[PDB]
C-alpha cells in the first residue's frame, strides 16, 4: 500500500531549480545532510536529558556514510530522533514553504545555492547529485516508514517492511550516472574534512570489498 502525494508548488519549484540550474559546487549536499543528521541527534539527546527511556531504542548517537558502487548509492544513516509519518508528509519535518520563499528571495539578492542550509531546506540539495532519494525513518512514537521521490512533482510514503532500524533516519541517494565520484573513499573523506570537521558525533565512513 503506497500513498502518492503532490509536493506543494513552492517545494516543486525549489526542486526543479536545484535540478536545472548550472552549479558546479555539488559537494555541499553532503555537508547539508550531515548537518541535518547532527540536528536530529541533538534532538534525541536533549529529550533523553529528562527522560532516559527515550534511548531504549538505541543508546549510540552516530552518523554512518555507506557507499555502494554496485547499487550506485550513497547512504547517510543517523540514530537521531527520527520522523513520524506526519513529519515525513509535512516536508520531512522542515518549514519548507517559508524556507523556500526566503531562500529564493536571497538568491535574487546575491546568494548562491551553497547557502541553502541557512533557510532550513538543505535536505533538497540531495538532488544536486541524486536522481532519486529514499528516506527510511523510525521515530519512538510511530512505525517505520519509507519516503521516496524522483522529483517531478510527487513523492510516495509507505510502511517499511525492510530491516528494522530501532530509531533514526536513513537517506539513500541513488546517484546520477555522472556523479559516481561521491562513491570514492578519498573523495568522501576530503569533503567530510573540508566541511564537517567539527560535527559533535562520530562519522564513520564505511569501505567496500
Ligand atoms: C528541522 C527538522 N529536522 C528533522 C530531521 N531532519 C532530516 C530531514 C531529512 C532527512 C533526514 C533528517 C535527519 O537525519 C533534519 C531537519
Amino acid at each position: 500500500e503506497v500513498e502518492t502525494f503532490a509536493f506543494q508548488a513552492e517545494i516543486a519549484q525549489l526542486m526543479s531549480l536545484i535540478i536545472n540550474t548550472f552549479y558546479s559546487n555539488k559537494e555541499i549536499f553532503l555537508r547539508e545532510l550531515i548537518s541535518n543528521s547532527s540536528d536530529a541527534l541533538d534532538k534525541i539527546r536533549y529529550e533523553s536529558l529528562t527522560d532516559p527511556s527515550k534511548l531504549d531504542s538505541g543508546k549510540e548517537l552516530h552518523i554512518n556514510l555507506i557507499p555502494n558502487k554496485q547499487d550506485r548509492t550513497l547512504t547517510i544513516v543517523d540514530t537521531g530522533i527520527g520522523m513520524t509519518k506526519a513529519d515525513l508528509i509535512n516536508n520531512l519535518g522542515t518549514i519548507a514553504k517559508s524556507g523556500t520563499k526566503a531562500f529564493m528571495e536571497a538568491l535574487q539578492a546575491g546568494a548562491d545555492i551553497s547557502m541553502i542550509g541557512q533557510f532550513g531546506v538543505g535536505f533538497y540539495s540531495a538532488y544536486l547529485v541524486a536522481e532519486k532519494v529514499t528516506v527510511i525513518t523510525k521515530h519512538n512514537d510511530d512505525e517505520q516508514y519509507a519516503w521516496e521521490s524522483s522529483a517531478g512533482g510527487s513523492f510516495t510514503v509507505r510502511t517499511d517492511t525492510g530491516e528494522p532500524m530501532g530509531r533514526g533516519t536513513k537517506v539513500i541517494l541513488h546517484l546520477k550516472e555522472d556523479q559516481t565520484e561521491y562513491l570514492e573513499e578519498r573523495r568522501i573523506k576530503e569533503i567530510v574534512k573540508k566541511h564537517s570537521q567539527f560535527i559533535g558525533y562520530p562519522i564513520t565512513l564505511f569501505v567496500e570489498k
